């Protein structure tokens, strides 16, 4: 079973002895710190952590004993605060005396703004605020995936609109391939759910169950996929029987969309000789609701896509859209699912526009670039203490390193407001109490062991929408 | 609860209809594909996955039903293989008819060798081999962490031996700060355990429980930490009371080692004026077994370390060791726990050597660099099919992309052997049956729902050791 007394950085076990004496409150906030691009971030993932790890009776007699035995051997000493954890057990039946206020999930906030604040509601539990830092900071991950996935959506939207005149199929242009490329099972589900905030296509099944259990949707499932081949299902037929492999597969999925990887031996031979001549008759007869989706999987991403399109364009009836861009027949599409990140995605769609190919022809699949190749310093997600109460007097606290102004932190009690121009501003030093800036957009989502406010996955999707989508 | 029927890439659900008719055997392998850095890898983590996800009754009527309802909505169609999973449920009581062979955990294998293989034991379950590719491939992560952690140990070992003459304290030179920098709780456990294969210092508690549950050690715990301050335990005293904070903290932990972060306002001021003058008397009186460890946490890593060292060198009695390198008094040490990954680690220790500072003075903390900033293409961890049997005839299969020779896969039944010079070789096309390279080095570790071979964390530590240590 999960034990919250063991879900923290080791040194935090010794922190209760290090605060100023007569301290009755510790107030801390979380922010995607601003750096001297990712100028706005999608706040998502907190609700998952609250339900799975923080709510309810998280402290038992046995968990305190287990933690005591582990920490004694871990530190070679008895630094564990048994009294403090016992207090919570007896006074609150193991419920955390903590109040967490947070901006609504799905919200899109510029960098350098408070996203959530954490404080203790019992004077005896001043130490509890930064005890659960580690478990709350890990929300940087669904925030970063959702933010980075959305930024890619922006790029796709821009070029799809310029080359086709609309945004049809936009929410299916970036597919999640990264189930195998992530570090663990829990990570898979979390990351996949963050991607689904912006898109509808995924192969990471783990994210589906997370959303149903923790967020919920009106629709049965939030993510979809289609039948497809991998290299094993093709190579199993033997080197000399790739055509037999291909033919068999498209016949098995004649009435639904089907993707087939064609780069096992020679991507350019398959597209020109096999798809383009030998099995052309099985392709041109397909429905618009069930196209063949050719999948190159190696070589330079831009160069391979262009050459595949160049080949297919000469073997199939190509039309020109109203914007003047070349479009494949509705039964034939291409997916690039190898080596795709936010950087190469820009290079490909930009290169496609150069050669007058519409973005309608292409979908994208991203593995580790979408889910794994992300760190906490990308958005500088940080958790800092800003306000404490010692001897009944509250002081505004902050760090301000001489060698790095970028690591300076906010002072005092914080609040998030709309500016008169409709932008966001974080008020410091409790200045939000002057009520010059309207209502604080931070809401109590957790208090004294209960989840006090919840959002469905539908609300979150609406919040994280693009301006180009609203228009 | 975990459901193995929902623990795979979505398109794999459709693959059973895609193999050639009359396929009775699918045989697949896992390797860190070959491409001057990371020439060898540490095999670790597969045992965790076998015990948590693959062993015992993993199929139930409820799980089959649950998967059926999910996939019908997921594909907007019925493509799920209910009969196949029902066969396993009835015929084997939910145990997976799967044979997995593998190299011992902890083993250091050069790139491009078979690390493990997977094949179905029942003709009816040919599709099962690659169904579990996704859960098995995720072992890239403990492998990559273990490997990148060990490569950092090589660097530290090299420079510690050079500037001190021995390897004392090496297993405590790279500390794990990665708990908050990782993508989840589960990853934190797996990643931290992978680090503990090479070192002993960790702050990620979750790694200890994983080792105890899945590997076990002779000692009560495989990892250790010391009391330390964070930026909140210092700043809470107010900007005008940093000295008050320092004094309170080093007095609470006056007989045990303690680390104090000193860059909240001015790192160079805290070292020169606060540690070096005002509270100097509290430092010089400390036991050697309980040193103060100063921790900067900002600025250029190398520049900050050197300047901090030069300041303390003029405030405290510095000696010179038998190698000619400068050494702080035994009650005073430094830890750099910011911006540390394998590249900057190399830059710092080399920089210290040039300025005649011993590596004995310093230890390193790493967060995302150690546990998060890693992907699957770093060691090119891959899972591919190499052998199938259709119509009672074995076929050696492979991929060979015309545009990428590096993505070429191995052919046929594989085996791992010792060369006459004592190196590793992977034999293809069943050539291991010729018995010209001796015995196969892979062991059977999973058969028909049962873990058939395991390793203690101590044995894994022994196998992973550096040559210089041996
Ligand atoms: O091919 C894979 N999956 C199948 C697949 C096929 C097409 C599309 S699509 O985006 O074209 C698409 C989406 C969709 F929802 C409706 C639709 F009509 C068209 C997406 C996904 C796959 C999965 C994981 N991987 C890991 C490593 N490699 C892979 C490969
Ligand atoms: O300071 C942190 N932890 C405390 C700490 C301090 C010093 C050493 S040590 O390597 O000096 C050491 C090790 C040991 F086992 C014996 C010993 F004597 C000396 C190790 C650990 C810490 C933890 C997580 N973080 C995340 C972000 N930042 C942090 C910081």
């Amino acid at each position: 079973e999960f034990n919250i007394l063991l879900a923290t950085d080791s040194y935090k076990v010794t922190h209760y002895k290090q605060y100023p004496p007569n301290t009755s409150k510790v107030y801390s906030y979380f922010e995607c710190r601003e750096k001297k691009k990712y100028e706005e971030t999608v706040f998502y993932g907190l609700q998952y952590i609250l339900n799975k790890y923080l709510k309810g009776k998280v402290v038992t007699k046995e968990k305190i004993q287990e933690a005591k035995d582990v920490y004694k051997e871990h530190f070679q000493d008895d630094v564990f605060n048994e009294k403090g954890w016992n207090y919570i057990l007896e006074k609150y039946d193991g419920h955390l005396p903590i109040e967490i206020k947070a901006v609504p999930e799905g919200f899109v906030i510029p960098r350098g703004n408070v996203l959530f604040t954490v404080e203790n509601t019992d004077p005896e539990c001043y130490w509890l605020t930064n005890w659960i830092e580690t478990i709350l900071v890990q929300s940087w991950y669904p925030i970063t995936v959702a933010t980075n996935s959305r930024e890619q959506k922006k790029i796709l939207a821009k070029y799809l609109l310029e080359t086709s005149g609309n945004l049809d199929g936009l929410e299916y242009k970036l597919h999640d391939f990264g189930y195998r490329g992530v570090s663990s099972q829990e990570t898979a589900g979390i990351g996949a759910s963050a991607h689904l905030v912006n898109f509808k296509g995924t192969d990471t099944v783990a994210g589906l169950a997370l959303i149903k259990k923790y967020y919920g949707t009106k629709d049965p499932v939030p993510g979809y996929s289609v039948p497809a081949a991998e290299h094993s299902t093709i190579t199993a037929w033997g080197k000399d029987h790739e055509k037999d492999a291909f033919e068999h597969i498209v016949t098995q999925f004649s009435s639904v969309p089907v993707s087939v990887v064609s780069d096992s031996y020679d991507i350019y031979n398959a597209c020109e000789k096999i798809w383009g001549e030998d099995l052309r008759h099985l392709i041109v007869s397909r429905s618009t609701q069930a196209p063949l989706i050719i999948r190159p999987d190696s070589g330079n991403p831009l160069d391979t896509v262009l050459k595949v399109l160049e080949i297919l364009g000469k073997k199939f009836p190509v039309t020109e859209n109203s914007k003047g861009y070349k479009l494949l027949p509705p039964y034939l599409r291409v997916i690039q699912g190898d080596g795709v990140d936010i950087n190469t995605l820009q290079e490909i769609v930009e290169g496609m526009k150069q050669k007058m190919w519409s973005i309608e022809n292409i979908a994208f699949g991203s593995g580790g670039g979408l889910l794994q190749k992300l760190t906490r310093d990308l958005l500088n997600c940080s958790f800092k203490c800003s306000y404490v109460v010692t001897n009944g007097l509250g002081i505004n606290v902050f760090k301000d390193p001489v060698a790095d102004p970028n690591k300076r932190s906010k002072k005092g009690r914080l609040s998030l407001h709309r500016t008169p121009a409709g932008n966001f501003v974080t008020l410091e030093e409790g200045k939000g109490d002057l009520e010059e800036y309207g209502q604080d957009l931070l809401h109590t989502v957790f208090k004294n062991g209960k989840v006090t406010k919840s959002y469905s996955f539908d609300e979150i999707r609406k919040n994280a929408q693009l301006n180009i989508e609203l228009e």
